[PDB]
């Protein structure tokens, strides 16, 4: 029986995904009757390119497309070099390529998604084994009944407002500005000012060409004052004062495909699922665009809340599961919340920003804290926490338990591999670094889980558990061994067959 | 030929005392007619009590008082217990107990202290070999020539204003209060107004008695709009309705002995020196009264620049010595600036505390942050910079270097001592603590450095050299030896003789 998801934008299409590639009925709604034209996002940072490696969304998406080797807080440099194993360079996919790739694979699945839809209400079941749900169309009003009910609607989310689902955050100064593509003249060499520079005052203004004609957009400006346009349309010469008060120079460049005012709110839903509704993406946390942060957390979040839907749908999910996606999404949404709110104070007031600059000088020279906010603004982080009742803690330097594998290359039966496309079935995995094949498979968790054998990795232990997200649940490295291994698939993968 | 001292605070009386216990002849000028009761200041931290350790100034301050053991940053827990060695709580000395033991040691070591007297200007000479100075009592105006000039003289410190430095920094809040003593029954008469209380808003409200019959009064309120009154005699009827909004009640006052407006502004001189011009303590840099490092920079600033001058008086200052008075103690006025503005910000506005709550609470997880800081605010504080020419920088971390050593016995055949004691004499201090006099003392600098032989100190090298503020610039536990020792001995007490 059905499942909704609204939105498809990111975090739904992804979300859309997951599901279907488990054989799980999944309905998409969204008002755009085609895929939008307006995705301001371009980059994709290295912890969501892991996230679609794991489903072979990544291979293809990468080629032609260029990497930006630096990882800044605010304007200031993060040592990403001391993340350990190796990772990637942010790369300059452009989202509205992304959401494609996500559209016609989510389909290829199975996905019912609907174009020029509206969820306009939604009623949870008297029982509680059912969400009643209708639907504004062309055609007029339709009242599906669903399983499970999840608002990947945007920052205006109807699915969080009626859900009973306070948006708590807080702001200190409201930045704003204009998002877009505009025009070119071609076959002559384009001139002007267009790298990202940065004035006095926190105000940033950055031409990205795409490609030789069309070059992206982005101003911001910091203010208390109310923003003066509403956040809407634009128009071209709204756009083109815009640069000259900022650059100085003039915008001559005719006509604009699409312009977006935008104006920045940080908030974080304090409940990530109330009964069988879920939230994610925007729906659940927003704020200014750093780092890809806002299309880590939403793919992120997808990833997180799929598998774990999924296994209470083929009725194996422990009773802890869904309530695990509020625990660790809702860190990962408040430490994304926090570092950006971190890296406005050190733009904008000036005198705030004078002394936190300062300050971060301070703290950026620490290895820790270079290594926190790194593995933090690239979506690497929020390590989900790892704990069983009883066993002992592993000794203490472990930075593999509740993360990702680092981008290390696997050698198996044949044919050598990425670590994250062992997880394209879309199940657990135990991965086997002997060599030989010496670790005990406990087959009563076969179903959910798939082995595969491979030489020794370095600084990587000799064997490791993947739940079907790829965070590490289990290892050898450290203390722990078989028993500790059956208690970490109870948990996670439920009883045994 | 005179040094001139303007201002009997901290800063002035212990750089009189630096003076003056070196034979250089000192006159320290202030206005107040006796001894000031306007100091408010209730607390002593650990780096300020070591620096008056070595002055046998801190026994007999510290006998009856209290110590709490908790470094606080804004009002999270510092770690404290990282910082290296054996050191001190904070004890609770007030202000003017202080000042009266310095005042008392300037009088006998022979410092000419000039209460009622104000410096209204000073020339430097054309040439440059001494200033002018003039000097307005009741009696006339006296045009005193002195060899250099060292403006104590607080926050608006008429010797820096003349001198033209800059005076730099910035505020997002104008914090304002007012503090004193008010005589007032204590029993049952201080309810809430008992202790500090950090309220709803970064408002807090201080209430500390002293006798059963005074209470002192601190009072520091956030606003983005100027304060009501300007800083100065203040009323206590104004502090009764100060009172009744920050705490709820009202104070069942009786009398007032002395009361104070005060704002907060946030400043650090470019230049802590103009060529015979120096400045130090609140001249050189104020920001708002958190763990006692106003009062740590203040003694800090004169205990550096208080030996220096004397080098450079008694001929055997190297060429560039009085230049690091502004290199090392710049930066020690920079860092208190800066993270007390640090701590403001977890504090106003409340959308910006939000976050940096969050984001501090991440960044004290950590070993390195929380050593930082507790060192900065105790002024256990900045490591002076140790480099040598020749000299290859040391790749381990090492945590004696540039800083006074901690609260360790140290055994002689002439009996036991604390460290800071062996600098009592004014000179720098070769410490072997070999055992067997097995160090080789370099003959030339017997004059300029003593040497003391004493028994292994557990965690400490075996030899070290002790600058006359108690800095270390020289040890045998890294890879340095003999010749390193002959290089810091030249480069920060000159030439052989
Ligand atoms: C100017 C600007 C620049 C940005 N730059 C970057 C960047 O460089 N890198 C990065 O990673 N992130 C960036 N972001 C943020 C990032 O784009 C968002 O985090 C991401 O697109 C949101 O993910 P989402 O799918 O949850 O939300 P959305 O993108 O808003 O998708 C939600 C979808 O649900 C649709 N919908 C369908 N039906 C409904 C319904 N009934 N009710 C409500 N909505 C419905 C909405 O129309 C929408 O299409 C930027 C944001 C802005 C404003
Ligand atoms: C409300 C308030 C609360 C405080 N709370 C604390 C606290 O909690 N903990 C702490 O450690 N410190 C506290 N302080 C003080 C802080 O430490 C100061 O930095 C320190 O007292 C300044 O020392 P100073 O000697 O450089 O300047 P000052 O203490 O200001 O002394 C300067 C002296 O020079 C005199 N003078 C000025 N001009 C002349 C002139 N031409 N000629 C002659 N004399 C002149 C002045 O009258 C004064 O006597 C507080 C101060 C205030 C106002």
């Amino acid at each position: 029986e059905p499942v909704v998801v609204v939105g498809a934008g990111p975090a739904g299409l992804m979300l859309a995904c997951e599901l279907a590639m488990r054989d799980v009925p999944a309905v998409l709604v969204d008002i755009h009757p085609t895929q939008r034209a307006e995705a301001p996002a371009m980059a994709i940072n290295a912890g969501t390119l892991e996230m679609l490696d794991q489903r072979g969304l990544a291979a293809g998406l990468r080629e032609g497309t260029v990497t930006f080797p630096e990882v800044r807080f605010a304007d200031l440099r993060l040592a990403f070099e001391k993340v350990q194993g190796p990772r990637e360079p942010t790369h300059m996919v452009l989202q509205s390529r992304l959401e494609k790739v996500l559209i016609d694979r989510a389909v290829e699945l199975g996905v019912d998604l609907r174009w020029a839809t509206r969820l306009t209400g939604f009623e949870e079941a008297a029982d509680g084994s059912g969400v009643t749900v209708t639907l504004a169309s062309d055609a007029g009003e339709e009242q599906l009944r669903c399983r499970y009910l999840v608002g990947c609607d945007g920052r205006e989310s109807i699915v969080r407002k009626q859900a009973g689902i306070d948006y708590v955050g807080d702001d200190w100064v409201i930045v704003r500005g204009i998002v877009g593509d505009v025009a070119i003249n071609r076959e002559d060499v384009a001139p002007e000012q267009y790298g990202l520079s940065y004035t006095d005052n926190g105000d940033q203004f950055l031409g990205a060409p795409l490609s030789p004609d069309v070059m992206r957009v982005f101003s911001a400006e910091f203010s208390t004052e109310p923003p003066e346009f509403e956040d809407g349309p634009a128009t071209l010469e709204q756009l083109g004062d815009a640069v000259k008060r900022l650059t100085g120079k003039e915008l001559k460049a005719t006509e604009a495909h699409w312009l977006q005012h935008y104006s920045i709110v940080t908030r974080n839903a304090e409940q990530y699922r109330k009964g069988r509704v879920f939230i994610a993406g925007d729906a659940a946390h927003v704020h200014y665009p750093y780092n890809g942060q806002g299309l880590g957390t939403a793919i992120g979040d997808a990833v997180n809340l799929g598998w774990k839907i999924a296994a209470e749908v083929h009725g194996w999910a422990p009773a802890d599961l869904l309530d695990s996606y509020h625990v660790e999404r809702h860190l990962a949404g408040r430490l994304a919340c926090m570092n950006i709110q971190a890296q406005l104070a050190l733009l904008y007031p000036r005198p705030l920003a004078r002394y936190m600059r300062e300050m971060m000088g301070e703290f950026l020279k620490f290895d820790e804290v270079n290594v926190f906010l790194a593995e933090i603004v690239t979506n690497l982080g929020p390590a989900v926490p790892i704990a069983y009742e009883g066993v002992p803690e592993p000794v203490e330097g472990d930075r593999l338990l509740g993360r990702r594998l680092p981008k290390v290359q696997i050698k198996t039966a044949d044919g050598d591999m990425g670590v994250a496309e062992t997880l394209q079935s879309g199940r657990g995995v135990l991965l086997d670094l002997s060599g030989d094949a010496s670790a005990q498979e406990e087959s009563g968790w076969a179903d959910r889980v798939d082995v595969v054998r491979a030489q020794p990795v370095p600084d990587l232990p000799g064997t490791l558990l993947l739940r079907p997200d790829g965070c590490v649940a289990w290892h050898d490295g450290g203390g722990w061994g078989q028993d500790e291994l059956r208690t970490a698939l109870r948990t996670w993968f439920g009883a045994p067959t």
